[PDB]
């Protein structure tokens, strides 16, 4: 999809144009700057998912120019939701950089003003829905989908913040039931359920049971995507900081299920600190418990399980919708 | 309305209950805390407006228990929107206190986490709309009304932030066309248009022309409410800090229209600073230009104008809807 990703991206100037059309001129200027700095520069996978899935779902003799345009406007709505989250998350986490660039809030002259910038980005989603989809039968379903996605993601954030407060290592918090809960709400619902559900709605597939079937496949994919993401944070080939941030990682979760009382202390003494040698130490405790090996077995079991879910729950959607995602994430 | 305000407030425990009903339990706990600390302790005028206006608008033989409950749930949605804004605004402004209590973000252990708390408060609006109004014909109109209110308010904030950046006195920015624009977007739309429009929708009054008529009265009221609020910041009987915050106040606007080149300097040298004697100095420049006298004339002219607007635009709504607001604000 390098092709499909250049076409989706090229549609961005038109989204910006339509959103940034007297004395509020200067505010609309600042909105343009917020959009440009923060909705561009990622890999665009969530929004492209909308477009690809829409094409695979719709009767080919219903894809006219205006349909296709709605599909990429909705893909862009997914990207705007992402941008809202990241901008706000980066403030909350005190991050320095995003997508290799200075975080928006770290720019001179922006600072905490970025909280309202982030709100504007969210508000843009509903402005585009109304401009392009208000007369469509699925309008209200998409508004409700984006609202619900936002809520789930926010709840997930809350849970994450309570579980892993920076500067307070408390490993009793990092249970597997907690980890899974974080991932489902903070990440899997918006990343995986949102984009395909949207495409579904747009294709006229509005039934509760179908949505639920697809959700079942898609939240399981999101679980694997994040677990993988956690693994690679520490063992991928590029550097990552989950351990120097007291994160509720799949790794520390696994480590904690397999530690003796002695190891549990090595972790209690070394998790969630800045010094390289003590982060060095946890990575070495991880390799001692054969965590990469546990990951590899997990990834195999996970992949068979997803194929089973696709076999039981894809119908009557084309399996290819779910297979394409599996192929990208695995 | 001390009576009506005790009944509206008593409905709060039920709103909290319905919103805070396994492993996300701890997040839902934190949501409860956010709701309790931040949606209570104000004067509740925006949400009560919903309820009062709904009663004055609806056929009396349509106010059954479930109607009334929707009306106060929507009044509470207005209060939640307010709470979202204030929480986020207080972070942005670096404020210490709100409604005489420590600002939420200033509590130990909260800090910037409050950005996600504020998002949750906003998200609560749409959860209550869906729980109580999803089967009503006005459901989508209310979702769109709250979304649009949010956008207008955010745009207003952006404009305010650009116009009055803390630590940068630039009086060339404080024009009357700019002041009016700030007030319309940041304050008047959500405070005055939102609550009556909502009540209108709920009463079955969905027509564009009627909404526009009412908007005309209501945005003019909001202009007077804020102008008054600016005046009283400095001359009310309690202390206020617009001048020590470089605010785009109605006062500095008026002062600037009436200053000679010499006075303009007194202002350029003394506006937007912390030292009591230099704030002392601006207040004295204001009293030299007879700004309280300009305010008094403004308040009289404004009041006649609002009565004229009510006479030309209230119909077919009961004038009493608009008169009640006028009586509270004047
Ligand atoms: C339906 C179909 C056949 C689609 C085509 C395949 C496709 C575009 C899959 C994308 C899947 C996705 C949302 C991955 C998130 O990864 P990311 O690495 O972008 O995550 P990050 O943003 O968190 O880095
Ligand atoms: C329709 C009708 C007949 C209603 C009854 C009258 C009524 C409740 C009017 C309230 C008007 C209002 C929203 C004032 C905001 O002032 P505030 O001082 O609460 O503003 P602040 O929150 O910014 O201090």
């Amino acid at each position: 999809y390098a092709q499909e990703k250049q076409d989706f991206v090229q549609h961005f100037s038109q989204i910006v144009r339509v959103l940034t059309e007297p004395e509020i001129g200067d505010a609309i200027a600042r909105l343009k700057e917020v959009l440009e700095y923060n909705a561009i520069g990622g890999k665009y996978n969530r929004g492209l998912t909308v477009v690809v899935a829409f094409r695979e779902l719709v009767e080919p003799r219903k894809q006219d120019a205006d349909s296709l345009q709605r599909a990429w406007t909705v893909g862009w709505c997914v990207e705007l939701l992402q941008a809202f989250f990241l901008v706000a998350d980066d403030i909350m986490d005190s991050s320095l950089t995003r997508r290799g660039q200075i975080c928006w809030y770290q720019k001179p002259g922006v600072g905490l003003d970025a909280i309202n910038d982030a709100n504007l980005l969210e508000a843009c989603i509903y402005r585009l829905l109304k401009l392009y989809c208000r007369e469509q039968p699925y309008y209200l379903n998409l508004i409700e989908l984006f609202l619900q996605s936002s809520y789930q993601t926010e709840i997930g954030q809350t849970l994450d913040l309570l579980t892993a407060p920076q500067g307070n290592v408390d490993l009793v918090r990092f249970t597997e039931k907690r980890y899974k809960s974080i991932v489902k709400y903070k990440t899997a619902f918006y990343s995986f359920y949102l984009p395909i559900a949207a495409a579904m709605y747009m294709a006229g597939i509005d039934g509760e049971k179908e949505h639920a079937n697809a959700k079942k496949i898609l939240l399981e994919m999101g679980e694997f995507f994040q677990i993988q993401d956690d693994y690679l944070d520490l063992f991928g080939d590029p550097i990552g900081t989950d351990i120097q941030d007291n994160k509720c990682s799949w790794l520390v979760v696994q480590c904690l299920q397999r530690a003796t009382p002695e190891q549990y202390q090595i972790l209690k003494e070394n998790y969630g600190q800045k010094e390289a040698e003590k982060v060095a130490r946890v990575k070495a405790l991880y390799e001692e418990l054969d965590l990469p090996a546990v990951f590899l077995q997990y990834e195999e079991d996970s992949y068979s399980h997803i194929m089973a879910l696709i076999e039981q729950y894809a119908a009557p959607l084309p399996p290819a919708v779910f297979l394409g995602l599996a192929r990208k994430i695995y």
